Formats: structure tokens, sequence, C-alpha cells
């Protein structure tokens, strides 16, 4: 806790993100619909961020597939702005402030996605930059683009006015009341790898703007080689390329959790990415799917929530919330599970063998959480000894998702679990307590 | 197999404005180099007058590009000469008048292009001749050149892509272009070799109805694409940009070794331009500025000798009009040039202790031997006749010196200083 | 004609190799049976080399899977020798000379495989090298092994005794009467790439032994980066990792031939590898198979022979020859087809599109050969215009495998071809 | 991090002496004993306790840092390398290192050895037994795993029956001898195979099964961050870098490696900046581009290195021949005030790095703040840092720890003119 911005995400951010349901193309009405649902059914459980994902500045976006080289909505200072057809309250140069105001009044927080860099249409016209006389063209990198989106060019920190530009972006965002930015094309790039210098300029720009804004970075895989950079400069960073509702990616996440578990801490959260639950693909064609309810089975959905919960990943719901059924809503409203996310710490892989995995973490009151997973293709008993958990005596055991006491455990936990199925258990002391 | 081979039966010889003028050569500088060539060089085979990169960039002024600037372009997305630097191009005539002039001097004309389609055309979605699709419809979304900002790559799968490239070589053919040096096409730090654009270019050339020699740059060309190059291009750069630095000339020896088996009629691995004479007038590359080549006279000869015996294309990179007599002599020795024009089979006989020997032959029995001391120490460099495949004594002649040397019984051997070479002809003794 | 050793392989070497049929484990009697069949049925068609493949020095070899870290027969100069149990004529220190004599007396030539380097056991025991007084241990490389075979360590050309050792190997092989050597762990290596310095040492050693020994390098893929080295130093070098009777490997060879076609020439032959035809996998387990007749369909077997013929690959039969049926023998003995391999030149890919591929070559007699291939998964017409072939008027066309005149062709060649099916056509001037 | 019982074996970063930088592969028993005695006498009160015999104690002809390849090695009947009795006479009679370690334990010190990953090639070639089993060394060897810079072993294949039994047997031996520390080589970086993760785990388990506390050190680096979890959970120490030597370029480079590794430092699991080339080194080593010599590090460089290792909390393993130290060299090892930062400091972080100026800070439980300030440029210059940037909320007492000299009150910032390659180590405490 050396870095002031850690205090802005004491626990891992929880919220909703338009990407998995709406792709690049979410409207004001949809945002607000999801915000209202959150306010009323989710906010008591920690869910507070409402994040407008990529390309809110792209008036014609209608998918997860971007329309390349198209005109973007922009101000007179080379800054992108919301598309007024999609966000009508943005009329009159108001930007996202009205939307942000309405979200804040719900008791909720406001987020946006930005692309690293400065828009290409700005560099080519050479539009001005607020606060300086250099123009957009003079701060652009001559060899730095995003391989999967044509909207921007990279900015070169070595040029006069580079920081001025980033500063000016975060002044705008701060005026609008943004509480959370998800930066893209910054951690992993086929072409260039991690854009470290822009991460630094962005941390600087946030710090200078005077409003607390949580910094999320994307896409992954984040290299461990930049662990220290990430831990000191970002509140979240994506461990993985885009996550979707396919078992192979959920399977894969276990190793990434294992590789990143030691960097997890207050204010600096490796990110397992958004939860493809409920109603997705409405205007997204990504993940090899279209308009659907998540292809994860119920066991898969639990398995994911359980891992993300115990690991302390940010939780960003990715479905259209208003179409949650009760099952889906139950995944988000169980306070006993969420305690593991909010107050747990120390999470670690106890072991992984024959596609059985066990993680454990604890709280400050001496409860110990254990998450046990069968990530194989067959039904099998998964178990762990109390000794391997560091429990030197017998313990009471409770199934947190079912909310049901399991009684006393003297030597080990052991459960028959179908393929892709898990269980999350709380262990609490038996010795020196009532009956 | 390939008809375009007949367009470069011997390796191209010429002049190129890059090393002396960077991106910024004027119509006057070109005219004057061409006039010097017609007068002093044409009899020895020098014929291409190549206008290098960025003739379409009115502001160009160095070897360092001005990025993201507007460029001169027609109404079908095709770049055009900058009228300020090329006054004869006024009124949409492009390069036809300069080329005409050059043709009327008995010479050929070439230009440099960048792979792809101008970024400004894609941004503005300007038309493509012969189609209803626009520039933006044929562009690659993830293809740029890492060291220049002018273009986006073209995506051969899009409708209209080949039409675009066709339309460029229609324009070049209207102008009378005889030679095109394509850039950002062979090696790319980001993407490697742009294979599919090499094929569209080949095809656009073939369809335009005029013989246009195809040169590919920058290198290093990968040996992995040897077939593609041999079959599609007349010349291809073995190396990133060559300059007047010993280390780069030293390095070329291995590259020539590496490529020697793909050298052949119509298809020439290219050791790049000759940074001789007066260079860096408006170029700042190679770690130098306005200067005469930093190669010593020995180094110049060593270079000329390797490029000659290997059969690299020869593109003089200095401002010819500032040649002194030494420099002119390197270009006007017929005996040496015969080795380039009519030699074949060049091969490295050996390389050992930074002594190197190359050999080639003509069809009339003559054997050429180039002997090189690329070490830092004076020494005798020798080679046996037997290792050259000569089974009895021969006569030797020093081709640069034009002097007979006498009978060689067993070995050719000379004292050579560091960086110094000799080129010898052997033929039957009396 | 710059390298004298080019004249040892003026046309692409043709023969039989024990690997595909017997793995590491062939016996003398098996070699002899194959050589007898070759002498009787194949020799006049050009087939002449009888090549004993890897580990003739490993008495317990029994498959294509090597027995690691086991003892190896060796002489008193650190040189591997044949296992007398498998090669009984080698009894009493005679090595392969008696078996080489037998094969020479059938009118045939004799080949062996060797592993690059010097035996590990020789380095550990520090046994002697002939012609010098450093031991084996002093010439070994300290960081060079084969990732897939444990027999040897690499030899370090910077050490005194290194060339002496390679020289001694080729003295022995020449004493034996070896005419061909296939060297392994030398072209491609997952750990180290191409072993160029050993290639040079072996070239020199062959040149010094005073017998023509054709030099074959393996396994691939050969990098184009070393094309000059290969061209000047070897008579054949493998374009590919080990080839087997699997359609996918056959599909993949089309590209490799394209990539190497400009280096094919007299004495220096890019090698598409041994032909997995007939009865293979008797004591081999490679290629995903066991004891079998080739899993290539007849169409695939024709496709392979067609490509290898026109491209001018060496032709090394990998099956047990005595189990050839008539069909299989016919693949090896079509005079008209062999003409393209023996007397053609200039092979090139005319095009490759939607998995249809056309190759062409010619002889000096006026004849142009065109090999047309459907390498797609569906029946389709494959075609090419006389013009794309560089043919300026009507030509008589003949199917070479079928030996059947197809008549006059005025504009193009066009054939319905099954998936994986091919045709080989000669075009000649209209009567 | 607190999960693993072996963390308790290295609560502070191991401190000791290692034979590599002074004697290569070639140290004798008398040299080990001499350095041990020196340690017991002059250094043990400041935390120095490990006496580590480096590589190739089993190679009787060894004579340098350059290995003699493919040579027969001293080995028991169970495929386990044994001390060369010519170099370690007290090992005569199959006693191995027990006598030597007993000697060192009696000085109140701890004993360390170096091992190469794997099983000896000669064991595999002869197919010598694996203790406690009916399998042979040949049955457990990998057929494609070697060290690119040493020929002594083949890798062990964890999937083979007996593989774990072999490693268990090694650590039974080492425990019998009384070994307290093992430096394992050819395990973290390999130009040919990368990190040998499965052998790391076999070794962890063998140690856990042997019944004695044995500190696990891994080498050589660079250790990839990609395996940070593995190293943190399985080892007490792991090399950040390839072998470190008395050259400035290598010292300069370590600054970035510490920056990269600083979040994985913690009780029981210490990223290692490698042994300290101080004093008399290169006596039977030819590595580092040097020969027999006193270290080529200037005093400033020596301090700069001590200071970064101190504040970062790298283990400290002296690589010179201790009996030849001067008072200067000794003074680097005996300053309690500096060592408190290594022993009791935590949270070490780079405050910033700019124009070859670097500042690190850490703190202790008493709210002292330690700050190390480095000029790693080629120019003399003033290096500074604000107390705001140190997160010191108000004015502070300052003290130069190496000089042991109060600097008085500091209100706004620390600033010092430092030579090139020169550093200072300061402690800030609350005022009055
Ligand atoms: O979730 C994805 C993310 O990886 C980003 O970089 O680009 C678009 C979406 O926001
Ligand atoms: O000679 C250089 C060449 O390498 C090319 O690629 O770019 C511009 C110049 O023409
Ligand atoms: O044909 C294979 C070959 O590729 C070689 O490298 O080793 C074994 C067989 O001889
Ligand atoms: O210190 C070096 C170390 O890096 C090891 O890997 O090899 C021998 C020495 O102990």
């Amino acid at each position: 806790a050396s870095m002031h911005h850690y205090q802005w995400a004491k626990t891992p951010p929880m919220g909703w993100n338009s990407w998995d349901c709406y792709g690049a193309s979410v409207t004001e009405d949809e945002v607000k619909g999801n915000a209202e649902y959150m306010a009323k059914y989710l906010k008591p459980f920690g869910w507070e961020y409402v994040v407008v994902d990529i390309q809110w500045y792209e008036p014609g976006a209608n998918s997860s597939i971007y329309r390349p080289f198209v005109p973007l909505e922009m101000d007179e200072y080379s800054r992108l702005m919301p598309a007024v057809n999609r966000f009508p309250s943005a009329k009159g140069g108001k930007g996202f402030k009205p939307l942000a105001d309405y979200i804040h009044n719900l008791g909720l927080k406001f987020g946006i996605h930005i692309m690293r860099g400065i828009p290409r249409q700005a560099v080519h016209q050479n539009t001005p930059i607020l606060g300086t006389n250099v123009g957009a063209r003079d701060i652009a990198d001559t060899n730095s683009i995003c391989p999967w989106n044509t909207d921007m060019y990279g900015v070169d920190h070595r040029k006069e006015g580079a920081q001025a530009y980033y500063d000016s972006l975060f002044q705008l965002y701060a005026q609008w009341g943004v509480d959370f930015v998800k930066v893209a094309d910054i951690v992993a790039s086929k072409l260039y790898g991690t854009h470290t210098e822009e991460i630094k300029m962005i941390r600087k720009a946030i710090d200078r703007c005077g409003r607390p804004i949580v910094l999320s970075l994307s896409p992954g895989p984040a290299p461990l080689d930049h662990a220290t950079l990430f831990v000191e400069n970002a509140n979240m960073w994506r461990m993985t390329d885009d996550f979707w509702d396919r078992w192979e990616l959920l399977y894969d996440m276990f190793e990434q959790c294992y590789k990143w578990c030691k960097l997890v801490g207050l204010g600096h959260w490796p990110d397992a990415d958004m939860l493809p639950l409920g109603h997705i693909g409405i205007r997204s064609v990504d993940g090899g799917g279209t308009d659907r309810m998540t292809r994860f089975t119920k066991d898969e959905q639990r398995t994911m929530m359980t891992l993300w919960i115990i690991f302390r990943s940010p939780l960003m719901f990715g479905g259209e919330l208003r179409d949650n059924d009760e099952w889906t809503l139950s995944l988000l409203t169980n306070e006993e599970v969420l305690h593991v996310h909010q107050n747990g710490y120390g999470a670690r892989q106890v072991y992984r063998e024959n596609d059985h995995v066990v993680w454990t973490s604890q709280d400050a009151e001496g409860n110990q959480f254990v998450a046990m997973f069968n990530i194989s293709e067959k039904r099998s008993v998964v178990s762990v000894s109390l000794k391997d958990l560091g429990c030197m005596e017998p313990m009471k055991a409770r199934d947190l998702w079912a909310k049901e006491d399991l009684g006393l455990v003297k030597h080990q936990l052991a459960f028959e679990l179908g393929p892709h199925q898990s269980i999350l258990v709380k262990l609490s002391p038996a010795v020196g307590k009532g009956l």
C-alpha cells in the first residue's frame, strides 16, 4: 500500500460491462436499463460499476466486428466523444456527464473503455491538442497501431505534447464524472507487446486529474515479466485474451490464476475477465456464438464464479442483466460466497493433479475457504487433507453456495464431483466453540 | 519459363537518387544525372535513371520522412509526381515528359514505389479505376510499413485489389516507366515478406503491356522465399540498406555466398546501390552527411569487384556530375564489366582467415578470379589452379589495371593489403 | 560441374533403404534378399543402391524405437562396426566388406547410414582415434547431441583430431566398399539446427578417402538458408522430416518441392525421402502404423511417384521388395515415366490454386512433361492452357502411366481427377 | 507469503560464503575449513552462517572454473555422487561430508553443497542401482535432457518409476551428512530446455521427506517471471541473473532485475542477486574475464552493490577467500546498522529511476524508513528524492548508515552529490 490509487479499489471492482452482450454498439437506453437493474437487485452485494465498453465514439457500430477506417465522433481537441445517436443525452457537447450523473444518482459508478493512443483522423488532419500548440500529428508514433482495430495510433511519450494529450483526456473524463477506465490495446499486442510507456503516461494523467479513476488494462495475456509495472500502475490487468463461454477457456484460466496468485493484493487485481453469463451475443458475434444464454452449464457457471471469487478477480458481469433468470441472479446475490472475494486473502493453489484442483484462502477471523474443482472429463472424488490446508485440528465445514452446514471434518474434505463441477467450502474452528 | 526474364538478360545498370538526395530529388537533378550517364556511361551499359522514394511528397527534404503528410494523388487513388520538384508534371502529365527526355537520351527510366495504397486514399475513400469499389474497401486493416507512413497494405482477397495494382502499372506504362523498385515488400520487422502483394504486382506488370523490370526492397530477403523471388522479380535485395561503411561491405561476402545459386538470367539477387562519389547531399542515412564516399579506394574496388563477379545489379548512388576521374574509372572499365555481363557460375572457392576467393567464367574459356583480403592484416592471398579447376598453367591478366601478369604455373598469389582485392583473368598459355 | 563429387550422382540416386520396412534392425539376409530382387527386376531400370539404414552397429536393435544408452559394437579406434549377430559375414573384423562384395557382384552399389559424430561410449572411455594421439574424449563437443538418439556426441571441428576421426571413418567405409552414405542428425535438429561444420568435415573426409561415396543428408526439414552449403557439399539432402504413408505428409511435400526446385541439378538433389510403398512396418512402428501394406491408395501412390519423378527426387524404395505385387512393381518400371526423371530438367510449378497443382519439365528432345494433381478433398477437373505451359501451337498428348495416346490438343489439357489423384502427360510437336 | 513449512528455514535471507568465485570447481577441505574458521571468528555475530562447497566436489581432478568434460566422477553404488577424497581427506572411508559438516556445525555454522540437476551420465551408462528399488539409473534418465554447460549428468524423468526414489535417496544422503543448504544448478535457466519444473518439484519433495531442514537455492538464472509462483512456493532462493561477476555492466544490470522481482521477495523465498565478488577471487577461477585478483569493483561500486543487495534483501554469499580480506572488505560485512535493513526491512521498492538515477526504499516495524540512493550514470551528480515520494508525512531525522553519522533533520527532501557508480544508504526516523 505505497501507491495512493490502490485505495480506489480496496476490494476487486464489481460491475457490469456492455462488451459481451452488445459488442461495440451499446446504446444509452441499454446502459441505463442495466444500471437500474443493478441499483435495485445487486448494489447491496457490492456490484457498483457500470462500464460502457469499446467504441462509444463510433456512431455506426453494430457488432463486435469493428467498421474500419470510419469517421469517429470527436471534439476540437482530438478527443473522442460519445456518439449522439447512441447516447442522445450527449447532445450539445455534454459528453457522458448526463449519463454519468444519472448513474451516480442510482448510487452507482461510471466506467468507460478507451483505446490506447490518439485517433488516426486526428493525426492525419493534425487537429489541435488542448493545452499546447503542438498538434495531434506531432505526438503520434510513426510505428504503432493496434492490430485488431483501426481507430488510433500510439502516442510517443518522448514528444512534447504527448502527456498533455493524455492529461487532457482524463480532464474530460473527470468532468464527465468517470470513475473507471478500461484501456485496450495496451497489455498484449501481437505486433508490439506491452505498451509500457503509455501505461505510465496514463497513470500520470489519472493522478493529475483530481478524480479517483480505477485503471483497468486489456486485453491480455499479461506478461509476468511486467508484474511490477502492472502492480504499481494498474488496479486491474487482464491475464488472458478475451474470455468467452467455452470450457476450454475456463479450463485455461486455472493455470493463469496459478501464475498470477502472488501479485494479487489490495488495489492491484489480476483480472480473469468478464463473466459470460445470462444473455449474451445480442449484438456480438465473438466467442464463436450469436444471440444466446451462456453456453456454460450450471456447473461451469458455478465453477467460474468459484474460481474468480476465491482468486479475487474483478467481477464484471457481461450479460444483459434484465434478462437474468433466477438461477443467474442467484450467482450474484450470495453474500456468503462473496465474503470470500471481499475479505479473503492469501489465495493459493493447494495442488493440481489429474485434473483435480484445490485452492484455499482465509479471512482475518480464522475462517478458511476451500474451493475444490474437478476440471476433468469424468466424475470423481476430489479431496484434500486438513493437514495440507494447514488445519492442525478438526473443523466445521459449510457449503457456501448451497448455504448448508456439512458438519465436522476431522481428517479431510472429500466430495464426489461431476466433470467441470466444483464446490466452495468454509472451514471454521470446532475446538473451543459451542454445540 | 518466365517471359519477364528477357527484360533483364544481364543485371540492371543505372543510377538511383537515394544515396545522394534521399526522398527529395528534383527534376533538374535527375535530368543532369541522366545527361551525364548518356554522355559518359551508356557505352558501358549504364542505362536506368531511377527516381527513388517519395517523388509524390512535395515537402520531402532528407532521407528522414515527414510522417502523415498529404501526398500528391490523382482521382483514382494513385500517387503523382510533386509539381514543385517536377515542374514538367504540371497539368497531370506525371512523369511522361521526364521519361521521354530520358528515353530520347538513349536511356531508361525508373521509379520507386511503396507497397500498398495511400493511407489518405483509404481515409477519404477515393475511387479505384475500373471499378465501383473504393480505396477503403481493398485496404488491409493490419498492414503498414514500419519505417514509412505513406501507405496501407492491399488485401488481395478484396474485390478491386488487383484492379488497383493494375491501374498503377497502367499509369506507369503511360508515363513510359521501364523499371520499378518496390519497397516495404521483402523484409518487414513487423510482417516479413509480403508475398501476395508480390504476386499482384507481377500480374499488374504483365498485364500493362510494357516491359517493366521489377526490383524488390529493402532486404534481407529470406532464402525461404527463393522460388517466389526468382520467379517473380528481376531483382531482390539481399540486405537492408547498404552504405559506405566497411562493416556492411564485409558482411556482403556472406550474403553473396548465401545467394550465389539463385543468380541467373532475368533474376538477380541484389547487393544494393553503390555509395560512391558524392553522397549525402540531402541524406542523413548511414551515419553520415554531405560527403564523398568514406570507402577507401581499396574498399571501392573490393566492392566493385564483388558486385561485378557475383553479378549484382549496379546502381550508382552518387551525384554523377561530381565524379572525379578515379570514380569515373570504376564505371568505364570494359574488361571488368565483361565479367558482370558475360560471366556465369560465380562461386566462393574458399573463405579462410578472412581471405576470400571467388571464381566465374565466360563461355569462351576465360576464367575470372576475384581475390580478397577482408582481414585487417596485409597478407598473401593465394589459390591453386587446381582448386580453380585449371589443370595446367595459364596466363593471367589484371583486369582493373589492364596489364598482363604472365604465366601462372601452380598458384595465383598476390600480396593484398587489408580490405584490398584483385580481379584476374586466366586463359590458356602459349 | 564445379564440385568433382557431382559426377558421382549425375542422375538422382535410385535404390532401396531398410528403414521403412525394418527400422533399426535389418539383418544380412534381409539385405541380401532385397538386393537379389533388385538385381533381378529393377537394376536395368536404374535402381542400384542397397542401403543399410541406422544402427547396424546395435546388436539388440528391434524396431524403429531405439534402445537408449546401450553398448554398441565399435573397433579399437572409436569406430562403429556391424553387429555380427545381425551381419554374420562381418565376423572377424571384416565389417561390411563381404556384404558389399556380394552386392557389387550383383552389379549393385552399397550404402550405409551413419549418425553424425562420435560414440558416447568412446568419449566416456576415451578410446583412441586412428592417425592421432588425442583420444575420442578430446574431440567431442560438450554441448551437442541428437535429441532423438543417444548413440553419439557431436564432434567439434575446432579440436585437433576431429578431422582425423572423420577421415578414419571414410577410410573404413572405402575399405568396405561403401558407395553411398546417409548421414543423420545433421540437417535439422530441434535443439541445434544444421550442423554445417560437420557437413564440411564429412565432405573433406569423403574427398580424402579415394573412393566415390555419394553423400545423403537427413533428416529434414532442410533450411533454404543453407542452400549453398547443401548444394556444394551434398549429393542429396532431405527437404522434410521423415516421410510416411499418410496423405497429410504427401500433401505437404508439394510445397517443399516448390521451395527447393531451383536448387535441383546434376549432382545435388533435394530429397523428398524414401518411398513408403509395398510392405512396410515389419519391424518399424513409425508413421502411426504397424506391419502393413502401404496405406496410400493407388491414386496417392501414383501422385507421390509422379511428383517425385518430375521434380527429380532421388528414389529410395522403403518396402520389402520381395513382397511387391504386380501393381507395386509397375510403379518402378514404367520406362516412359522414368525418362522424365532421367532426362527431364527444368521442373517448376506452373501454378497452385484451390488445391489443384500443375508442374512441368522438359527434355532436350522437344518434349514437355506436365504433371497435374488434384490435392483437394473433392473430384474436380484440373486444367492448364498450352499457353501457360509455353506451348505456342497444338501438341500431341500422351498419358505416360497408362502409355496411351490422347490425341492432339489445340488449347489446353483438362482432366477429371479424383481427390488425391494425378496424371502425367507428355506433350510433343504435332505429327 | 506464508503457506509452506520450509519458509521457516529461511526467515531472513541466507547469509554465508560460497567457494565458486575464489576456487571454481576446485576447493579443498582445508580451504573450506579456513573460510569457516574465519567466519566463526569475525562474521558469525553479524548473521553470516552458511559455508557452501560449490560445484563439482565429486570431480577429483577439477582445477578451475572450466570443467573437464566427460571425466569419471566419484560415486557410490547407488548412483550418488560422493566427495573426492583427494580434495576432502576426511571423507576417506565412505564418510562423505559428515566429518566436514560436523566440524562446521561445531563452529556454530551451517553447511552447504552444490548439486547438478539430474543423475550422473556414468550411472546411466553403467546402469547402477537406484537405492531402495529394483530399478536402474538407466530406467529413470531422460533421453533428451542435458546441461548445455556441464557434462556431468542426464536429467531425470519424473514419470519413470524410481525417479522420485533417486532424488529422495540423494537428500537422505545429504541429511545423513548434515547438509543444511543445497544450491541446485541447471534447473532455472537453460539455453536448451528452459526451466526444469518437474525436477524442481521432485527435489522439493525429496527435501520434505528427508526429515532435516535444507534450504533450497536455485541456479543459474535468469529466472523467468513466468514461473514466479513455482519458485516462490518451492524454493528459498532463485537466481535472478546468469553468473554475477565484478564487472560494472553486471552491477548496473541488477537494478532492473531487482525492480522486476521486488514483489516476490518475502519471508522464506528470496530472489537472489547472486554471490558477492569481493576480496580475493579468481584464485582458481578464470570466469568473469579475470584471473587471480582483488575485486575490480571500486569501493563505490562495492558499496553500491552491498547497498542494493541489502535493501532489496538478496541473500548474501561472500565469494572471496575470506582469510585474505583487508579491513575495508571486512567492514562491508560487519556493519549492524546496514544489516538491520536486510534483516528487518520489508516492502523494498524502486521509488523511481531517471537518467541513471535510482532510489529504493523499504521500512521496518518500528516505522524507520530506509532509503538507498544510487547514481548509476557515468557523471557525478546530485540525486534526490522528496519525502512526499517516500510517503513520509512530516520532517524526519536522517542518518548515513554506512558512515554511521547523523545528518540531522530533514523537512522536504533527501539530496546528495554522488560520484558515478556511487550510492548512499540512509535511515529516516521520526523527529525530536
Ligand atoms: O474485452 C475486450 C478487450 O480485450 C479490449 O482490449 O478490446 C475490446 C473489448 O473491450
Ligand atoms: O534503398 C531504400 C530501400 O531499402 C527501400 O526499401 O526504401 C527506400 C530506399 O529506396
Ligand atoms: O530416415 C530416417 C532419417 O530421417 C534419419 O535422420 O534417421 C533415421 C532414418 O534413417
Ligand atoms: O554460480 C554458478 C551457478 O550459476 C551454477 O549454475 O553453476 C556453477 C556455479 O555454482
